[PDB]
């Protein structure tokens, strides 16, 4: 199988490519240097992100929309549900997925894409701040704690668990195949058959394991301690759903219909 | 075949086995066969009620369980605080084995001190899945049972604290581990890195990264016929890190409930922050 664990490399690797539109290699050399991004930095910054970025398809909904952070955090949610979206189309490109229980695969996607969003929300930050709306802009870090309540503490975890990931220094050839791992995830509560699912994953982990040794020559063990990580996004995760716990203690095109699309 | 390199994976598996081995009172390889009946000699009083929980007193020896305090109006506590006084000493003994892995005690003092803070709960849980079944669990060095069902009937709060640690058992035991492969696992563990506050972690890497190396060598030496046992044990830390958050997280809870039950000193130190 030494050949087939390539052929399933390639495979997700174009489904990747494809599913996804900025993706690590892009959103890299933006991150350090032709069309640089709007840099937010503070309230004016925002304010002027607004209309420029148009990345206000988030926005126009007016009466609500009053009160920043509130707006950001709006933004958050709007891009995640596109995501999930893309996430969806690339796990049908993992061969056996489509085949398996619909229950099933609606199952691995519900708990899959929390740990999937954090994962390329890595290839979308630095230390000092995380690129957002296609890439047109850079909010950044600062910027994010410079925000109140529990909002202004909810982006410091994931900025201290990009950090740590991106020091594997892992390419989009790696993620592809990581993605897919994590969505072949047998432990998953609710799966009604599970050793398909296992199947696959160990399918994936051996082309994963593969893929990192003629990648990284050079890093010994890549594969245990990127496996390891799997440990701080679900620590990420489960941090992240309490803070949406307090923000019910906030709040809660008219609004009626946007709770039910989220 | 058998390389200079891999030759000096095995000795370190060979070396880590032989000091788990004498740091562990109770392996796992005396725990089944004292569960599944190769034996005569070996068999535990079992206890799944009062009935038989007065009873077991008097066989399998206690009061080193129940230290200096007579008894207590419920049952369900002074279970509890045999767990305590048990778990402190298993950090004991967890600490002399950590001890024995090479270049652990080389490190800055207070490293070795954080790795240990955060280390010693998940390798308890993971030792702990030795002593247990889908039914129950071996106590008092494997002389007594504490069935399943009387654990999970106890008091309220307390019959609640030991369910996610058979959840994880019996999931964790299906990849049929033994002694020595979990020494090196347990190894690994307190060797993370990535433990809050370290002042170096470099060092740290580097001593995994070659634990993990021996662990991989001994896994595939050992289960050849168990593909990616390797990778399937390394995401089980994760459940580790849940129990481990779940039980602080039912501690506090009985720190409130009860202003008259005691934590151990020690313990207290591990739990805080954490
Ligand atoms: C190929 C790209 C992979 C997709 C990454 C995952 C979705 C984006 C996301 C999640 C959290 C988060 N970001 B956020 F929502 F993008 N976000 C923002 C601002 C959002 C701007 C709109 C956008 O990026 O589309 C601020 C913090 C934060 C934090
Ligand atoms: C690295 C070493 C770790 C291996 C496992 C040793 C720790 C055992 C432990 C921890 C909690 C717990 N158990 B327990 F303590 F084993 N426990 C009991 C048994 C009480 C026995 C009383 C006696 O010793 O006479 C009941 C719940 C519980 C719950």
């Amino acid at each position: 199988e030494s050949a087939d664990l390539r052929a399933l490399a390639k495979h997700l690797y174009d489904s990747y490519i494809k599913s996804f539109p900025l993706t690590k290699a892009k959103a890299r050399a933006i991150l350090t240097g032709d069309k640089s991004p709007f840099v937010i930095y503070d309230m004016n910054s925002l304010m002027m992100g607004e209309d420029k970025i148009k990345f206000k398809h988030i926005t126009p909904l007016q009466e609500q929309s009053k009160e920043v952070a509130i707006r950001i955090f709006q933004g958050c949610q709007f891009r995640s549900v596109e995501a999930v979206q893309e996430i969806t189309e690339y796990a049908k490109s993992i061969p056996g997925f489509v085949n398996l229980d619909l229950n099933d695969q609606v199952t691995l996607l519900k708990y899959g894409v929390h740990e999937i969003i954090y994962t390329m929300l890595a290839s979308l930050m630095n230390k000092d701040g995380v690129l957002i709306s296609e890439g047109q802009g850079f909010m950044t870090r600062e910027f994010l704690k410079s925000l109140r309540k529990p909002f202004g503490d909810f982006m410091e975890p994931k900025f201290e668990f990009a950090v740590k990931f991106n020091a594997l220094e892992l390419d989009d050839s790696d993620l592809a195949i990581f993605i897919a791992v994590i969505i072949l995830s047998g432990d998953r509560p609710g799966l009604l058959n599970v050793k398909p699912i296992e199947d696959i994953q160990d399918n994936l982990l051996q082309a994963l394991e593969l893929q990192l040794k003629l990648n990284h020559p050079e890093s010994s063990q890549l594969f245990a301690k990127l496996l390891q990580k799997m440990t701080d996004l679900r620590q990420i995760v489960t941090e992240h759903v309490q803070l949406l716990q307090v923000i019910k203690k906030t709040e809660t095109s008219l609004h009626p219909l946007l709770q039910e699309i989220y």
